[PDB]
């Protein structure tokens, strides 16, 4: 009889043909960054254990980099940690912030990996919801005073995995001062905010009292196709990162000394590459939305960022899951059922333009065969 | 007010963290020069053929993107293949195979999926200092079994209260042993795996130098019948192969054990870069001569060391059966391990790691490993020499 932990069982099993389903991008990664890997491997100094906390020189890429696209001062030595991916990330933030029964505050819809690290924690949820009405931004006043003691940790996403929704300078700000009168530690999730496409994209960390309150998390996943990778880092108050250092330091020795290279190149590379990209989503969701509405009558949101198109599932279904279902078995094509991401995401699929466009079109010509009613 | 977990304030400090810090300082300002045969942070690098499979690897686009999240398959059928050539075992690639961004990284992976709180954990005594830093994490109980010189620093399980072992729901061994260098045979596997069965206690064994036995063929715990039964092993590319910097290490076992990880690790991690793994599956399916060949400079150090050092400093110490470590008594002048090693570094400015780290047993014992070449190693002694210490007893 062998027995996992009631933390294993309560777990839940992770969700993740043309797939426009997994984020994975299709693009490789930019030369430079491969090449800086490859040089780097051969220095035997990388073959050996490192710093526990990863290398300075690092850590300056990240301040330097924090400084050039935000106008965000970093101290490098104390404000900076390093992740394996923002999994990762997210996975140690809320094991160092959270105390069973402590309750943490999710955004539904949401990433779904939030619930899971909570539940790790052993804490509960508390839900704020995301309506389109209010542009997906949670309205803090809706919030039951009563929890609010009880608060400890606040997820927030925005370029926003799934719905594409942005937020500007003053909504940070206005999460900050809620933070801040409430004594709950601030995490923003910053995995997309390379790709807002019409305004500059605001970091968390430009508002008033910030990095007071919180930290912001920093995926090289989407801004420079590195998923595979698995790199990631937080930046923000001293308190939380210093917390961060001493459970990885029993956790981990660091990262591959010719990782870090990688990552510095990337961070010190010219924004030129990723703005280009950016540029390619960007004719892709236009492609794509234009194609869906001529050819299947759905109309469909553009979204203000993400690669994500965030579309309403036909009134004859039941659930974003037997949508989702329909499509992979009668047309062939991955969708993300909306309700993996919540209960504010039933009767919305997610879908990803992390396909080229001879993948887009034959994704609604298939559909078209199936005639539904998108009216 | 920023306020850290309750996991985090119960934490110890990481010690070989506080020293790389100490050490950091000291070479700075001023500017000590340090021989440092603390840390066992192999000085020799990654064999050429493992650094060119990651650089062509690295080229390849399909490792750009997400991969699959439990492992490239190529890794574990190459694991697979790994033990069954070194070690009499069949492995199921499958179902019986983890990958970890290192055995550190592993070790806490393996108590949070098999720990509740209030559960009671068997630790050596002495012992690596990350079983307890889990077991804390996972809010369980610690119960130590000692291990003893008399013994071979094998524990004795019989002299376990019977009374723990309903509560016990795990237990750490470590052979080849860090810090004591002490060896296991498969009798002490067997009789290991009979027991946790007969108590329902998971078993984990960690084989990080399990490539380091000089006068025998090392024995994996899953040689056993058993084994796989109870419990999994814990395997690390850090020493076999001098690839501590590239974080990569794996467990083999019990399929349920594994299922527990691949269920915690869906959620946290998605694997490591497939470059990566394709510089593991070269490691693994490379020629042993590399391994002995390494295995052989480890105790010609060990040779030289202790002789030199019962000849300049009447300092006598067991020569270990395996691993790089030398386990040595502290002098009697001295009350812990602790002041013993502070004394050395900033008198002789050499590193060698306080015994008590390891536990209340390595107390008036510290560990030195072999990690400089020769003429450094001599350069140490003739350091500590300057001191006029009574290394006799
Ligand atoms: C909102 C959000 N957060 C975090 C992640 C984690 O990404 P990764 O582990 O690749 O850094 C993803 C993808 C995401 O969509
Ligand atoms: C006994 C023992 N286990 C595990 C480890 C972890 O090694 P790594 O994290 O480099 O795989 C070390 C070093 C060790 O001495």
């Amino acid at each position: 009889m062998e027995i996992t932990p009631s933390d294993v069982i309560k777990t839940l099993p992770r969700q993740e043909i043309i797939n426009l389903g997994q984020g994975n991008p299709d693009l490789p990664t930019p030369p430079h960054i491969v090449e800086a890997l490859r040089e780097a491997s051969l220095n035997p100094s990388f073959h050996g254990y490192g710093p526990f906390r990863g290398y300075p020189f690092l850590k300056e890429a990240i301040a330097a980099f924090y400084k050039r696209e935000y106008g965000v001062t970093i101290n490098p030595e104390t404000e900076v940690a390093l992740f394996g991916g923002g999994k990762a990330g997210l996975y140690v933030l809320t094991q160092c912030l959270l105390n069973p029964g402590d309750i943490a505050l999710v955004p539904n819809p949401g990433y779904p990996e939030y619930l899971s690290g909570i539940t790790m924690a052993r804490a509960e949820l508390y839900e704020m919801p995301l309506y389109e009405e209010n542009g997906y931004l949670p309205d803090f006043e809706k919030i039951d005073p009563a929890v609010l003691e009880k608060a400890k940790l606040m997820f927030l996403n925005y370029p926003n995995n799934p719905t594409g929704a942005v937020a500007d300078a003053a909504f940070y700000a206005k999460a900050a001062a809620f933070a801040k009168e409430h004594n709950i530690h601030l995490i923003h999730d910053f995995a997309y905010g390379a790709f807002e496409f019409d305004q500059k994209p605001a970091s968390f960390l430009e508002a008033e009292d910030a990095k007071t309150v919180g930290a912001e998390l920093y995926s090289f996943s989407k801004t420079f196709n590195m998923a595979g990778w698995r790199m990631a880092f937080a930046v923000g108050n001293e308190k939380i990162i210093q917390a961060v250092n001493e459970f990885q330091d029993h956790v981990f020795v660091g990262m591959f000394g010719g990782l870090q290279q990688a990552a510095s190149a990337a961070l010190s590379g010219d924004p030129e590459h990723t703005e280009s990209l950016k540029r390619i989503y960007k004719e892709r969701i236009d492609f794509f939305t234009a194609l869906c509405e001529k050819e299947l009558g759905w109309k469909m949101e553009k979204p203000k960022g993400t690669f994500y198109v965030w579309a309403e599932i036909p009134n004859t279904f039941e659930t974003s899951h037997q949508f989702s279902d329909y499509l992979l078995e009668h047309a062939h094509v991955v969708v993300t059922p909306g309700e993996i991401f919540g209960s504010n995401g039933k009767r919305h699929v997610r879908i990803s333009m992390v396909s080229k466009q001879e993948d887009l079109r034959e994704f609604v010509t298939r559909i078209q065969k199936l005639n539904l009613p998108f009216g």
